């Protein structure tokens, strides 16, 4: 019953997930100026050439590229991370307009979209033990904003009136998420926590400072999917993003300057 409407939306999600109002909730403005370079972190290791996509899915919040994190073919090292993390699934956050859906902003600016690549600490042996932890997951989050199309997501959305509807699925093989990556892997990383419930405060987050870009067509076809099931009042899947936390006693560090 949570989701992204005036009567289920952020807003309401701390009656069932007291932490919504924890010390370390995520997304946050990234607030360029005061981000402090670090020059003891290492540059991210991305390392996706046997990514095994399996499946991609309408959560009914949002769609899901799924892979297969039986073993370390997908995974992410270096930056901030101690360890390796293994790419379980891609998901997206966009906007009704141009002007809004992600959920980090970078000196109050909001991108059309953010894309979260979320992995798991293979110390952990599975993602329900590594949520359990402060260092379990990092997700690796990558603005949109419109203009070109990004060539590497025309597959995921020719896919998407297959999936129109919450809980469908569909076979998503040999895709490969390097498509969807910028230029560089200059970063802001600090601690959080998952945007969704439960919200859970397991998170490394690592948010790229380049953007890429999309097409305004493609991103109508984000647009274009339902939160309902094959049957309800149609309710367009827009605005699907969480605003920005109080940053507390954080502090976000830079890869770069
Ligand atoms: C609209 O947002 C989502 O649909 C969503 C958003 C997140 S986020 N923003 O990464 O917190 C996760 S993370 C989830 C992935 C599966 C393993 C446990 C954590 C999964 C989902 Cl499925
Ligand atoms: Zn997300």
């Amino acid at each position: 019953h949570w989701g992204y409407g005036k009567h289920n939306g952020p807003e309401h999600w701390h009656k069932d997930f007291p932490i919504a109002k924890g010390e370390r909730q995520s997304p946050v403005d990234i607030d360029t100026h005061t981000a402090k370079y670090d020059p003891s972190l290492k540059p991210l290791s991305v390392s996706y050439d046997q990514a095994t996509s399996l499946r991609i899915l309408n959560n009914g919040h949002s769609f899901q590229v799924e892979f297969d994190d039986s073993q370390d073919k997908a995974v992410l090292k270096g930056g901030p991370l101690d360890g390796t993390y293994r790419l379980l699934q891609f998901h997206f956050h966009w906007g009704s307009l141009d002007g809004q859906g992600s959920e980090h902003t970078v000196d109050k600016k909001k991108y059309a979209a953010e894309l979260h690549l979320v992995h798991w600490n293979t110390k952990y042996g599975d993602v329900g033990k590594a949520l359990q932890q402060p260092d379990g997951l990092a997700v690796l989050g990558i603005f949109l904003k419109v203009g070109s199309a990004k060539p590497g997501l025309q597959k995921v959305v020719d896919v998407l009136d297959s999936i129109k509807t919450k809980g469908k699925s569909a076979d998503f093989t040999n895709f490969d998420p390097r498509g969807l990556l910028p230029e560089s892997l200059d970063y802001w990383t600090y601690p959080g926590s998952l945007t969704t419930p439960p919200l859970a405060e397991c998170v490394t987050w690592i948010v790229l400072k380049e953007p890429i870009s999309v097409s305004s067509e493609q991103v109508l076809k984000f647009r274009k999917l339902n939160f309902n099931g094959e049957g309800e009042p149609e309710e367009l899947m827009v605005d699907n993003w969480r605003p920005a936390q109080p940053l507390k006693n954080r502090q976000i560090k830079a890869s770069f300057k």
